[PDB]
């Protein structure tokens, strides 16, 4: 498993936290030196455990899918919470086995769904290590309108770091303060299984991209990828879905 305690957090413990997921997730090679994440993982193993502790000291553990970095389910106390979908129903054959009860919640892990669900944008949500720390409190006890929002920054804070660079530079940026995320954050949010599809496409294109994506990054510019020589390529996107994902 990994682990974070926002108490005593500062952006050091934080690249320290994003560095320990970012390698605990499995994969056998290197495309364009980006690690690439398997296919599929069978059993229990397809999971990865994540520990938060609010500053407070209390704590959620958090299921991760290692083939692709989205959130199943959490678990805080003695009940166990998962999306309603197919996978997260699946995921919960092999984790939070012995939680005392299991709640369904009423919608999937998707930013669109989450988004409804919340009843605003992620554009208009917050998110620094502060918003980490209400988050994990908020899941703490159940409601499913509140969990959505809180899961909305959650998302962001682990799994969004975790496969950009500029993303995890975003939250030690607001560490001690929260900010909505920038237009740049929320397009590499939206573009990275169609960044790690083309990636996976120039190997082979002489690292030419079969189709161009575009971008917004930082300052507001709308910007076309179209290689491997790309920034957002050589610095950047630190993980690769399979292209067997896509
Ligand atoms: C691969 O990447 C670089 C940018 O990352 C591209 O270079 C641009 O190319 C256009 C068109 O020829 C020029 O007008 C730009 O000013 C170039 N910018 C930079 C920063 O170099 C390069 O074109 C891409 N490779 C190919 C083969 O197109």
């Amino acid at each position: 498993d990994v682990s974070f305690r926002l108490s005593g957090a500062d952006p050091r413990s934080y690249g320290m936290f994003i560095k320990d997921l970012r390698n605990a997730l499995p994969f056998r090679e290197k495309v364009y030196n980006i690690p690439l994440l398997l296919p599929s993982v069978s059993g229990a193993g397809r999971y990865l455990l994540m520990h938060l502790f609010n500053y407070d000291g209390k704590t959620i553990t958090v299921a991760l899918d290692v083939t692709n970095v989205y959130i199943m389910g959490y678990l805080a106390d003695t009940t166990s919470y998962f999306f309603n979908e197919p996978a997260a129903e699946l995921a919960s054959q092999y984790v939070f086995r012995d939680a005392r009860r299991k709640i369904t919640l009423p919608y999937s892990g998707n930013y669109e769904r989450l988004q409804i669900a919340a009843g605003k944008p992620r554009e208009k949500i917050p998110i620094g290590l502060p918003a980490l720390d209400s988050a994990i409190s908020t899941l703490l006890h159940y409601d499913s309108t509140a969990a959505a929002g809180a899961l909305l920054v959650l998302i962001q804070t682990t799994a969004e770091a975790a496969r950009f660079k500029y993303i995890e530079q975003q939250i030690q940026e607001r560490a001690y303060r929260d900010e909505v995320p920038s237009l740049a954050t929320i397009s590499l949010e939206n573009s990275w299984s169609g960044l790690s599809k083309q990636i996976q496409l120039a190997q082979g294109n002489n690292g030419i991209f079969r189709t161009p994506i575009v971008l917004v990054d930082n300052k507001g510019n709308r910007v076309q990828i179209t290689n491997v020589t790309s920034k957002v390529v050589t610095s950047n996107i630190q993980l690769l879905l399979n292209t067997r994902n896509i």
